[PDB]
């Protein structure tokens, strides 16, 4: 039940999930992605609705179900924190820039 399409995508909280314990794991960890320095903080305010608490960790969504290892994944980025949950579904969608926002 896609419930986050960044424009060109289709995963829903539950499709997010998966992108996120790829965030987490890495995060429990202490350890990055790519040439980035991902996960990492997201301390939100663009003017997101992100129903968990924070701190909110940003993280690349792969439209594949992977798990990014880069810096340049893509505007699809899922957002959670350190419980393991989930912040939305941002996105580079003319964000104005390099800017976030939820995708749709």
């Amino acid at each position: 039940a896609c419930d986050y399409t960044c424009g060109s995508n289709c995963y829903s909280s539950s499709d997010v999930s998966t992108a996120q314990a790829a965030g987490y794991k890495l995060h429990e960890d202490g350890e990055t992605v790519g040439s980035n320095s991902y996960p990492h903080k997201y301390n939100n305010y663009e003017g997101f609705d992100f129903s968990v608490s924070s701190p909110y960790y940003e993280w690349p969504i792969l439209s594949s179900g992977d798990v990014y290892s880069g810096g340049s994944p893509g505007a699809d980025r899922v957002v959670f924190n350190e419980n393991n949950q989930l912040a939305g579904v941002i996105t580079h969608t003319g964000a104005s820039g390099n800017n976030f926002v939820e995708c749709t």
